[PDB]
């Protein structure tokens, strides 16, 4: 498995765009690696089709996308035509799909599905998502099972939070949406906040402590 | 770390309700164990306050809630009054808070924060969520960092998916909400589907295969 802040493995894999080396492919960019259990299955088709629908939202944010299952590249290419169809978007696939036929990555990344195996007994991946920073470190992960399709709007929401809080001394509260007020992080002194967050609100709480500090979302 | 379908550790820990052994505390119930980096911090307050606001939503689904940080129980109790205040909901805390001061749970569960440490240099937890079935197995997890508050509506959404898909031969598509059409799992034969899913629709795809099969939610 991979924990937050670890350097993502600089793996070599085959894909729909040929062989790649992950750190080279990603470069100095934010990235999202996401897996699915099997090509030619229904939820998986809805998910990759949704990602096509959202490709511009990821592109606007400088976020490179890459898919993964344990199927082979020929199956990815054929199935990709079904994905395009369901997406309702015409044009070439906007992201590569990695072929993890040896299950090396499924195991390394702690992403084996609990229930779904091939008829021949081979493991398969779950519906994992890994958000990787330009420093190649894991910033956020989810592990959803085969039964449960993902919410890619939540993935966009957390990307917005991660990119903002990388740059500014804020953290995003429960259910934050871009443009909503943020919290000033505990490490910022009152003296520093005078300049940095001149409209900051310190909300009084029963403990009498001074940590509950809101500010408008900074420009970033 | 813990992978999906692993039996969750039957840990012994202190908490705001006293000593607990996790499997015994959970019993024959769905559960949601969720962590936060530190008591008396703002995002964390908003999150734990939001879970109080949602406690009725979790209860109606038969889901027990339990929180966790590496702080002590005295701090948990004191800070809980701030959480209650923020929540706008009067009354006793509706879930316990575990004290993981040894960091054994932080490390075992793969939930150490990448950035936040104590001033004394010690690890802290991130904003993890673990959804555990009645069989004590891990069904779904998320690992969010300290910087990024969670969406507990999404947690409710996936509970609904997990609970439905445990009982019926369906899987929930991208962005599914309760009431939306589901997908018939590949394993179900056309013949079985005549009975089980009489209003199933098969959508034609370029590959010509028959797997894109929708059904109203059972």
């Amino acid at each position: 498995g991979i924990t937050l802040g670890e350097v993502f493995p600089n793996f070599e894999a085959d894909s729909t765009i040929g062989k790649l080396k992950f750190h080279d492919w990603l470069g100095n960019s934010w990235g999202v690696l996401f897996s699915h259990p099997r090509d030619f299955t229904p939820v998986s088709t809805t998910e990759l089709g949704r990602v096509i629908q959202l490709e511009g939202d990821f592109k606007k944010r400088g976020v490179k996308l890459i898919a993964l299952s344990c199927d082979n590249v020929a199956d990815h290419k054929e199935w990709s035509e079904d994905v395009k169809c369901l997406s309702g978007v015409k044009g070439d696939m906007p992201y590569p799909i990695i072929a993890d036929e040896t299950r090396e990555l499924a195991v390394k990344l702690g992403m084996v599905d609990p229930d779904e195996r091939t008829s021949t007994g081979m493991p398969l991946t779950c519906r994992a998502v890994f958000i990787i920073g330009p420093d190649k470190k894991l910033k956020l992960s989810i592990l959803y099972p085969a039964t449960t399709g993902r919410n890619f709007s939540e993935i966009l929401r957390v990307i917005d939070s991660l990119q903002l809080t990388a740059q500014k001394k804020v953290a995003t509260p429960a259910d934050w949406q871009p443009g909503d007020r943020c919290m000033v992080v505990p490490g910022v002194s009152a003296e520093e906040a005078k300049t940095l967050f001149p409209n900051m609100e310190v909300k009084a709480v029963p403990s009498g402590k001074g940590y509950l500090r809101y500010t408008p979302q900074p420009k970033s």
